């Protein structure tokens, strides 16, 4: 039984938010000297995206008694550090991609030292972006979103995934820890600090900011197992160590758990609802 | 005449002081999980350096009447920030360079991949430990230190003079504007920052603040132009846009700048004096 209310549209709400972020991400990093640089950054961080960090960030916030307008900078920050990663992750050195956000990935474009530079300086915008730009919210709230932020997508997250998935790559002895931790540090940190920066922003009690957590945990590891299991329906995966009908029982506990940890909210924890009742309805629709 | 104490012993302090921050840098980032990352983040940062940034952080900090204890998080998050630009500057892509610190580059040992990871994680961290790990230390001043950070590491300073640096890198046409661009942007950024850094975790007045900003790009410039003159004394420079003459005066113009910046000051500048004295001095001899 979808938690979101009947009506609700998540494709609508989606395009909304989507068109927000991305003036937000145009106004709040400009053209500037020098323009390569800066032209760089834009070409892969206005580049067509989903936006769905920073739609959390501020679908949280809102939650949490919050206004988008106090999260607004935080969203940008999120979509700049999932978009320097992007870049990283494309690089000859790394996937050596031609094509990201429906473009030539930006080292095809700019070269690739341009591209490490432009996804070192999207980096450090975020957290300038956040400690600047941030209105209203007290100093101490606004460092914490910024230790979390920096905890989220370094050695103990983003980037602590990334280098496990790279040592997993020429391996044919992946074990369920080594995927699990994979998923939720790779992906897994930056979808969780999305909702929880937003939760702080708001000044929301510990309490709430763990239950949006466990939200963004379940629901991210839910995509994930669905998605494997998609792939097989139509390299260790959750069917490849679960087997297909384990992996069928573990998403619909992680999308449980997902939905259990907001069940208390009223009706701005639809959009959160309407994301966990889609990942949902595509796992059903396959039994 | 040097601005600081006749007997103050500038190898010696650095030596202290360095000591200080590398037991710092072991204990803020000790080997973690994964291992791989955690060793090529370290293989980097403890690698032999002066960590002149971080002890220019903690001098400005003290000289503002702060404590070495509050700027220590902070200091090592300008070391972690000038370790990441050296690392990712090092790489194939960019000056593809065989070693650094007196050992291989990182990419060298751990490939290129790891080794722009550890970069991008060293980066991070810096802002982690300021927010993380500075010890009550007001969160108005420690914000701004992480704003102060980003701005002069960004776009805006220390990335953008890599850029213009790289644009610079094929031409026969680079001025005055453009090599002083790099140098204020590139290395000037950084160096202005770990100064200011100092002085906002002590609660400096602005005035002192934008003193020791001045103190530090003047000290960075008057740096960059003896090197040329010293080049030559043994591609843009000083003395291939201004003339040696005017490089000579313009040099000792930055130094007299530098050392007025913090005149008023008394014993707690000598570290700042001594190595503007230095610089002078490596002048002077020519
Ligand atoms: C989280 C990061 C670093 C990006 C994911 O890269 P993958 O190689 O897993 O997938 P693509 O986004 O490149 O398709
Ligand atoms: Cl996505
Ligand atoms: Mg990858
Ligand atoms: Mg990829
Ligand atoms: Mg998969
Ligand atoms: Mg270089
Ligand atoms: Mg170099
Ligand atoms: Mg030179």
């Amino acid at each position: 039984v979808a938690s979101s209310s009947l009506r609700f549209d998540l494709k609508s709400y989606l395009k909304e938010r989507q068109r927000q972020v991305e003036a937000a991400l145009n106004a709040i990093l400009p053209p500037q000297d020098p323009p390569l640089i800066y032209e760089s950054m834009r070409y892969s961080l206005l580049a067509e995206g989903k936006r769905l960090r920073p739609i959390l960030c501020l679908a949280s916030c809102e939650l949490a008694g919050g206004t988008a307008a106090i999260a607004l900078p935080t969203a940008c920050a999120l979509e700049m550090v999932h978009t320097m990663s992007l870049i990283h992750d494309d690089l000859p050195s790394m996937d050596n991609d031609d094509f990201r956000r429906g473009r030539p990935t930006n080292h095809k474009v700019y070269g690739e030292d341009i591209a490490i530079l432009a996804g070192d300086a999207l980096l450090t915008y975020a957290f300038e972006a956040i400690a600047r730009h941030t209105p209203e919210v007290p100093a101490d709230r606004v460092l914490k979103v910024i230790a979390a932020l920096a905890r989220a997508v370094g050695a103990e997250g983003l980037v602590g995934g990334q280098v496990v998935d790279l040592q997993s790559e020429g391996r044919d002895d992946v074990n369920l820890e080594t995927l699990h931790y994979i998923h939720t540090h790779k992906t897994g940190a930056l979808l969780e600090v999305s909702v929880v920066s937003g939760a702080i922003l708001a000044g929301a009690s510990e309490e709430l900011q763990e239950q949006l957590r466990t939200y963004a945990q379940k629901i991210g590891l839910a995509f994930q197992v669905i998605d494997d299991i998609l792939d097989i329906t139509a390299k260790a995966t959750y069917p490849s160590l679960l087997g297909l009908d384990a992996s069928r029982e573990y998403a619909d506990q992680l999308i449980t758990e997902a939905k259990a940890a907001i069940a208390a909210f009223g009706a701005e924890a639809d959009p959160l609802r309407a994301i966990a009742d889609y990942i949902t309805a595509r796992k059903h629709l396959l039994e």
